[PDB]
């Protein structure tokens, strides 16, 4: 996160940090054996960390849960990154309590103006490389689609919405991946894509989640 703040001590309860020997992507809980992340984050030999703040101690308040399986959406393309959207099931339930909890999905989509909370172990720099130990935050609103596509032309399709701000300076970035967008409460983005990091009139585009309710549901009730 560039241009955010420290959150605080387990204040994104529903935050997931997928680990490999090291952090690469984050995820969201979205009920106690499923973590919604991105498409691109998918890899093999993927633990899941729950209340997790500072990712380098352990301090308490953990819960480390391989994944059984990773069900990237089937129509996602990794060029454009379009449907960038993953499901991981945990191979055993969390034990959801105070700084452990799920998210809830959208029964909607959010306008344009709608100030959401995006959170992420990922870079804190813009010009260089930087990864903080505790878990950052940063406020953003939707910005309209016409500026989403007026910054980023015929690279948004439908499942894409641009949040931040053109001014620069305040950014999710690489590590930031798969990274929840809550918006009143409800995930209603996945951290995706974005040229670079807080660029000016270069905002960072989110897998609209409104749009996969259904085969959210759909396939984590089959699975
Ligand atoms: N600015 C943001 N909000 C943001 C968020 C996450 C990641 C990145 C870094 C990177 N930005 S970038 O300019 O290097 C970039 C932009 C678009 C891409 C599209 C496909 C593949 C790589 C891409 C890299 C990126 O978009 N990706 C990381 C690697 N995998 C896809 C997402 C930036
Ligand atoms: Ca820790």
């Amino acid at each position: 996160i560039v241009g955010g703040y420290t959150c605080g001590a387990n204040t994104v309860p529903y935050q997931v940090s997928l680990n490999s020997g090291y952090h690469f992507c984050g995820g969201s809980l979205i009920n106690s054996q499923w973590v919604v992340s991105a498409a691109h984050c998918y890899k093999s030999g993927i633990q899941v960390r729950l209340g997790e703040d500072n990712i380098n101690v352990v301090e308490g308040n953990e819960q480390f849960i391989s994944a059984s399986k990773s069900i990237v959406h089937p129509s996602y393309n990794s060029n454009t990154l379009n449907n960038d959207i993953m499901l991981i099931k945990l191979k055993s339930a969390a034990s959801l309590n105070s700084r452990v909890a799920s998210i809830s999905l959208p029964t909607s989509c959010a306008s344009a103006g709608t100030q959401c909370l995006i959170s992420g172990w990922g870079n804190t720099k813009s010009s260089g490389t930087s990864y903080p130990d505790v878990l950052k935050c940063l406020k953003a609103p939707i910005l309209s689609d016409s500026s989403c596509k007026s910054a980023y032309p015929g690279q948004i399709t439908s499942n894409m919405f641009c949040a931040g701000y053109l001014e620069g300076g305040k950014d999710s970035c690489q590590g930031d991946s798969g990274g929840p967008v809550v918006c009143s409460g409800k995930l209603q983005g996945i951290v995706s894509w974005g040229s670079g990091c807080a660029q000016k009139n270069k905002p960072g585009v989110y897998t609209k989640v409104c749009n996969y309710v259904s085969w959210i549901k759909q396939t984590i009730a089959s699975n």
